[PDB]
């Protein structure tokens, strides 16, 4: 009993693509990071090249210090942004809170699976490590290696759609009154949220 035994398939995020405003987002591929900043020109969207049929998602994240109140940092799968019709899995990050996180799925553009997840940390202090785990039946989401959230297929719709992989930070305090990621103060830009060793499905790119 000497080599580790535990079966261990993720291979790097290599190629993305940036939607908007690429001036607010900056790969450095050989140092395996990507960021996001939120200010004046209102945030960027990166999110993979390709979409992918089921599998394992993962990415070191460290949120943006200061006071990120009305802000979204997220990460998330998703058919199509935009699309009305879409599948989805969320990672979101309520600005007001730093010490939560929101999860939630979307089948046919229906949401409404909304979790809020104590962290047990600040999510700005260090990179931490966020996971989804998605399959035709079962949904997990893991924070430094731990299951936070598990659902099952339960006939009420499941994500199924091929999805691309996507990161965004935006001002989400027009939301519910400003009750769901608070007011936007925004006196501490540039907000900068970083990804590291973001890693897709090694075999399930369609
Ligand atoms: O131009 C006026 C106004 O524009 C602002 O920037 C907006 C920006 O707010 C918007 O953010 C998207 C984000 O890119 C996207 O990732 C996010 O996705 C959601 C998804 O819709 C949900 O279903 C769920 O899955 O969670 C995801 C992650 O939170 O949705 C937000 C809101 O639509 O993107 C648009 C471009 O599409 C962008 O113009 C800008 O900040 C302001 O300064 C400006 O006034």
């Amino acid at each position: 009993g000497m080599a580790d035994p535990s079966l261990h398939e993720a291979q790097p995020l290599k190629f993305i693509a940036v939607d908007y405003c690429p001036e607010s987002c900056t790969h450095s591929p050989e140092s395996s990071t990507i960021t996001l900043t939120f200010d004046h020109r209102g945030g960027s969207r990166w999110r993979s090249t390709t979409r992918f049929q089921y599998g394992t998602f993962s990415s070191l994240i460290q949120c943006p210090k200061g006071n990120t109140s009305g802000l979204n940092f997220n990460i998330y799968l998703s058919s199509l942004e935009g699309d009305k019709s879409q599948d989805a899995i969320d990672f979101e990050f309520l600005g007001k809170d730093k010490r939560i996180v929101q999860t939630n799925y979307y089948t046919a553009g229906t949401g409404n699976r909304e979790a809020i997840h104590d962290l047990g940390f600040d999510c700005s202090d260090g990179f931490h490590e966020y996971v989804i785990k998605w399959g035709p039946d079962l949904i997990q989401w893991l924070i430094d290696g731990k299951v936070i959230r598990s659902v099952r297929a339960d006939g009420e719709g499941f994500p199924q759609k091929p999805m691309f992989l996507y990161a965004s930070v935006w001002d989400a305090s027009y939301i519910d009154e400003g009750r769901w990621t608070g007011p936007y103060v925004g006196c501490d830009a540039p907000y900068i949220c970083l990804y590291k060793n973001v890693n897709v499905p090694v075999g399930t790119a369609v």
